[PDB]
Order: C-alpha cells, then structure tokens, then sequence
C-alpha cells in the first residue's frame, strides 16, 4: 500500500499508472479511519476537499506528473495555516478561527501538488514536549501508545510515523520538530535561518525578534530524499517575512569534520543514547568522515540561557494573558520548568542574557569553521510515558530539562539540524543545510530503512 | 605642468596657466585625486602631506581628528610611491581617509571618547578598516565622537568637542561627528562611521556632505581585537558606513567594503542586488510626529521636484500614522541605556551625556519590568512588519533627516526634560529608519532616501538625481 512508500516510490506508481492520486488518498484516509482515534494525531481532517483535489489531476492530467509533489499526501502542523482548515494553537477559546490563505510553507507544497489531508496535533502554545491540547486532547505514540509522541509537532511525526501521511510539516523553537521526530522514529529537518519564509497571511500576533531568531519551520519524513523535497520547495525569499533572505543553497562542503556533544552541554544521557550516539558516530567514520570527539569546550551555558530567555517571556509575558485559557497542564509545565530558569522581573537580567546568547553564537561559530557538524543526542532518553511532564513539581521539572540539554541550543544559536530516527541529531552552521543532509544520507545509507508502524 | 599633454577641448589658454588654477587634494574626490596620481602630477605622500598640513593648520579648530598616525600612513604613501610610481593598485589607492574611533585601526586607541580607555591600544584592523587599508587607502587617523556613541553632537571627556567647520559656532552633530567634521574641512576624501539613531546621517547632514547607513548583511562588524558582546536587538539597529563628497566615492567605499565575515552573525554572503527598474517614491513629511523648520520642508520639495525631473514617480500623502515607530525606537534603546548602561560606566562619562541620556532617553524609557520591554520588541515586529508592506508599493521613502539645520553647539547641553522632548521630536524622521532595520543615503541638504533591506543600490542611483541637479559639495575652511 502507498502509506508503507516514499514520495518518490508513489509518483512512480501514478506515472506507470499503476495508481491514481485518487487511489493513493483513499489509502491514507481509509487508514486514518482506522487508526487515528488510537493515535489522535490528525485533529482536523479535509477529506472530501483533498479527494476533489486528487480527481481533479486525475481528470486533468493522468499518470503525467505536474509538479514535483503531485501524488503525495501531507500532514501539516495546526500552526500553519491551511485554507479552509482552523488554525487553534490547541485552545478552545480559539475553536473558530478559520483561515480564508494557506501560509507561505503551506502554499508553496500546494502549489507544487501536495495533497493536505488535515492539520496534525499539538500542545497548548505549542510550549511542551508532548502533544497535548484542551481542544484534542493527547497524541500517543504510534511506536507505543503508553508513550508521548514529543512536541510540540507531535501530531506531525506520528501521522508520518504512522503512514497516515508521506511527508509532514512542522516548527521548532526548543526542539520541537527533532524531538517528537526523534521519538516516532522518523527524520525531523529544523531548517536554518533565511531559508524557508514564516508568513501568516491571515494575521499572526505579532512576536518579539528574539524569539523569531531562535525559530525556524522544516519537514518531516520517512526519507532524506523526501526531507530535501520539501525543503527545497519551501525555500525562497518572500520579504512579508523579516528573517527571509534570498540567498540561494550552498552545495556541500568537501570532507566536513564533525565533532561530537556528548556531555558538553550538561546533559543527563541513558545508556541506550550513548550506545546511538556511538553507532552513529561508527556509521560517520565508515562513510569517511572524520569523527572527533572531546573537543568542544563547556556549552552547559547554552541550553540554560535557552530556558532564561524563552522562560521570563513566558512568565512574564505569556501566561498572565493566557493561563486561564490553557490546560491546567500545559500552565504547570511552564511554571514547573520554566519558572527554574526564568529571570525575574529585572529588564537589566534579561539584557544580560541577551548579551550572552551573542556571546555564545560567536563562540560556537568560530568553533564551526573547524567542525563545520555537530554529533549530537537529541533527547537524553527514548520516547518517556504520556505523564512523564504531568504535574511533576521543580525538582523533577530540572531532571527533565537536564535529560534535554542537547536539544535546545540548537535554537539558541540559530542553526540547522536534522534528527535522525535513532534520536541522534546533525547539527551545521547557518545556510550548511545540505550539508547536513549530505551527512544524514551517510547515515541512511547504514541503517535499516524506516517502516511504519501500525497503531495498537 | 610642461611634462604633460594639455588636451584640446581647453582651447588657446597656456598649459601653464590652465594648471594654476589646479586646487589641492584635499579639495577633490577620490577619482580626482586618483587622476592626478595616475598622470604622475601628484605622488601619494604628496597627497598625504596636503592632507596632513591643512590637519595641522585647522585641526585645532574643529577638534575633529583626534588620533593621528602621520608618520605611518606618510611611510604607507612613500613605499606605495616607490615600489609602484605612477601606476595605480587597488580601487582606493592614494585615497585618504578619516576613521570613527569606534573602528579598531592597527596601532590606534579605540576609546568611546572616555579618558579610562585611552590605554586601549588595538593590534589588528576591524575588517572594515582592513578592507579599505587592503584597497589601498590611507588611514590618517581615528575621528571624533561624543562619550558612548549616544548623542547628536560629538563631544567626549577624552577629546572635547567636535565643531561644524561650516559655522564652528554649531554642532557637527553625532555620534559621528568627527568624521563628517573631517570630510567637510577638507582633512579626508572618505570618513567610516555607524548609524543607530541617525549617527551617520544626521552629522553628515549637519555637516553639508553625503553619509549612507548601509543595511543589514552587506559590512561586517568585526574586531579581531576582542570587542564587548551586545544585545542582539541593539545589533539590528546599527549598520557601518561612509560619509564622502560625492555619490561615486559613497559608492566605491560601500563595495570595497561589502563581503561576508562569518565573525559577524549579521553579515551575509548575499551579492549586491541591481537597481529596481522604476521604483516609487512616498514622501515622508509629519507621519511620524516630526516638527520642521520651513527650510527643512523647502529642501524635501526641492527634491522631490528633482526626482520627478529624471522620471520617479513620487506620492506625497501615502504613508499611514507611524508617530511610534521613532517612540519604540526611544523606548527600546532608553531601557538599555538607562537600566544596564549607565548604571555600569555613570563614573567614566561626562556629565552632558549622561544628563543628554537622562533627560531625553528617560522620558521614553520603560521602566525596569522586562514585560513592558517585550511589548515594546512586540511592536517593534509589527511596525516592521507594516513598513516592509507598504515598501513594496514605495521602495523609497525620501524624508528629511532633522527638522532644523545643524544647531548651536549647546542644543542639547544640560537642557532638560521638557526641551529634550521637544528635541526628540525635531528628529522623528530618523530614528524609525534604525528600528526597522533599512539602509538610507542623506544627501548634503539634510533630506535622506531610505530603501528596502538588501536595496542599496536603489537608493544610490535615486541620490544621483539631486547629485546630477544640485551644486557640488565643497569643502569648509574653518574660521
């Protein structure tokens, strides 16, 4: 069936006529029926309108191919907007807002044939690790359902773990592509700064530069070759967006050396996470790259200034406006986790940590004209039960972001990193993104190809 | 003058006598100057010594160069001159220039006007300076500036008070000051300054030359030194520049000096982008608050009749009410100011700018709670976010930079609160350019051209429609 193929291995079905598109949405949709009440990943679906769309190419074009996602299913975060689907953020407060445009990502995968079959689940304010929202409640694991399918683009990594799509979309801002990719076992693409637009035709809110800096969308897949694809896609200037450039791609580099994170960070490591973190590092060295590690210098600064800036916003800014619209645990995790970082209410403290972050990003970019990649785990655990960030109370709530060290200076510092399945991380410096790829196909090349999982 | 050709378009009047009307380096251009060199009717170090000598004769003056390095840009010239002759190198060879003293220079002190930092002695070059160094111009020095970069006028505990050489009864504005003093006195063919509240524009306006806030990616901010980290909000806002006689020497300093440097977070390997085809001009007048002299209003008409001379299309009346956009600037900045900087250096700055920071920046500041300075970086979003919709429809605004021209010397000394503010909105027509995060040529009558990001070419080619039209700058004597 064309849930278990890549988007390259379906377009050449359509093509020899071996299936309509059609066809291929009827066996993601039937699919859906049967599994998602399980998963609860896809919370809003347009099934009639996406079949229109199917036929429409069919009657029009037959097994000749338009453009270069015509056949694929796709998945897309509640937070981008889709024509015609509700945009929530997982509020019900928000139930009714409804969007007249598709986002600039989300138009651009349209307008080369993609086929949306729905928006794909979240936490409340898309702030967690796990999915759950007050308007949809919880998306579980595909691989496990005892177990979060991280966040905030849980829905996303699950329905494409689960074959209910080809190709998902997401965002992350402290991880939130890598992790839940990471935890379904699929591969999460965070692109970097300039590259892919953040366009809400529709009115966004309006956000503060620093946390836009720390941001960026990226796809979701089974497949480098469908990451790269939607990817490229998606890239291109559009000046409604600030960050936007229209710098071209750079090719690969010749012979990156790579450095390892291990503990440099601070992060609290399984077993099990080492022992990927070493396979992979196997798997580099096998393909001819050169692996080094111990030769980054103490970062534990990085993840902990992350927690600072994003925690006194939310603190200060965010839930005085929304903690009576949110989920009790969604509020809990803010102040649990969060509130151990948060500065205080003193500007001057948030300056100095702003003052900070730029130190850093320079340290660590100069550090990159050497080791053009960063190894690095992504979680410091596999996928944890549901209630691993319910109601945990601070000292469990600091165990936790210990656990995520690796994770989230990533966005501190503004760059690109592609999560693995196996929950190891490819980070580069800004504008290296095929360079990453180019690594994460070193990877693919070793592993075993990723299967589907079927909900039970 | 007889070891030379005396071209035919000079007809019957002696070779001789045409070349004794021949005016000093220091009165011409980069190409002028380059001509003269490259016909072997000037050699480097005499182009330097011109430069140096009129220094001495008038420096005192305008107190507007205050670290020199005669002996090693006058050893730069001969060995120039003696390896090459005649022969010209790179696009800036025999070209002087003024350097901000914010700008490391190899050899030079880099100071923010404070006395405690006059034992700040930098090894390398900025690569902005480096690159202008490796083009082949002649550094004569580090120009003035007021203590901390932050004010209109350029006075410092270290080095006292730059003076307009125009008038030295008025401000050379700031905060650089010193450079725009030195270009219009004839002591510099090209000045490097910075902009994030008008700091190259409105000297450079004050001062009667050109002065262009490039915009973000195109010049690296990079010192090898070892500069102090900054807050990336403040870093959105200020961009590197030249301050120049003419539009062809803004120009050719901006390209030597453009090139990605991955030292600078901010800096792009994004190429040059070829001027727009026939791009719209909105005029903008009071949208944002601003209170104008009738002459500052005289010289925005001006222009734009000479922009529709050479065929721009330009709207008066099209902009909606930006009155924040210069506030936020004032309130961002102010809060920074006012409750991390001062509290750390309030000892090593002299009392007017302090008191310039207290009584203009306070009446803008937000307080000390962090969640008043995330609303106003909220709204910072949405004003760009506006502009940068408007922008393509007009991708030129032209705008006065001040509402008056450049003041007493004492504009802005100990005068405070209520004509701070009033002063603040004498200058609402500039600060918003900064915020926003766009580049702008101010043109030598005190109206600027401001463009997209990554559109500097534009705007360089709108410019030449007042250089084409207007008389050409001419250097100050100060007296």
């Amino acid at each position: 069936e064309t849930t278990r193929l890549t988007a390259t291995e379906i377009r050449a079905r359509i093509s020899e006529g071996a299936a309509s598109r059609e066809e291929v949405v009827h066996e993601h949709l039937d699919r859906i029926d049967e599994f998602n009440a399980l998963t609860n990943s896809f919370v809003e679906l347009r099934a009639d309108q996406v079949l229109e769309e199917a036929r429409a190419a069919d009657r029009e074009f037959g097994s000749t191919l338009g453009g270069p996602l015509d056949g694929v299913p796709l998945s897309i975060k509640d937070s981008y907007s889709v024509a015609g689907l509700h945009r929530t953020d997982g509020l019900p407060v928000n139930a009714d807002v409804l969007d007249a445009q598709d986002d600039v990502a989300t138009a651009r995968l349209r307008a080369a044939g993609g086929l949306v079959l729905g928006h794909a689940g979240i936490p409340d304010l898309c702030i967690r690790w796990n999915s759950v929202s007050g308007l949809y409640g919880a998306v579980r694991n595909p691989r496990d359902l005892s177990r979060t399918a991280g966040g905030s683009s849980g829905g996303d990594a699950a329905n494409v773990a689960a074959g209910f799509a080809t190709i998902g979309l997401g965002g992350d801002l402290g991880g939130s592509i890598r992790v839940p990719a990471s935890w379904c076992g699929v591969y999460g693409f965070r692109t970097g700064p300039g590259r892919i637009p953040d366009v809400n035709p529709n009115g966004g809110r309006s956000r503060n530069v620093v946390m836009e800096l720390m941001a960026q969308i990226g796809p979701i897949a089974r497949s480098i070759d469908d990451i790269e694809l939607a990817f490229r896609i998606m890239t291109g200037v559009d000046r409604r967006d600030t960050m936007s450039s229209p710098l071209g791609l750079i090719e690969p580099i010749e012979a990156p050396r790579v450095a390892v994170l291990r503990h440099e960070t601070g992060a609290v490591l399984d077993s099990s996470v080492e022992e990927q973190l070493d396979a992979t590092i196997e798997m580099l060295r096998a393909e001819g790259y050169v692996v080094e590690e111990n030769v980054l210098p103490d970062l534990h600064r990085a993840p902990e200034v992350w927690a600072e800036i994003v925690g006194t916003e939310l603190i200060h800014r965010v839930l005085p406006e929304v903690a009576e619209l949110v989920i009790a645990s969604e509020r809990m995790h803010i102040v649990d986790m969060f509130g151990a970082y948060e500065l205080g209410a003193d500007v001057g403290a948030y300056l100095t940590a702003l003052e900070e972050r730029s130190s850093i990003q320079m340290t660590v970019a100069a550090l990159m004209e050497r080791y053009q990649l960063i190894l690095a785990p992504v979680a410091g655990m596999p996928a944890p039960p549901l209630d691993f960030d319910d109601h945990i109370g601070r000292e469990a709530s600091i165990a936790l972001f210990d656990q995520m060290r690796c994770v989230p200076w990533v966005n501190l510092l503004g760059l690109p990193s592609l999560a693995l399945p196996n929950g190891i991380q490819l980070v580069g410096r800004k504008h290296d993104e095929l360079t990453i790829l180019a690594a994460g196909r070193a990877y693919e090349r070793r592993a075993p190809r990723v299967e589907i999982a079927t909900p039970a």
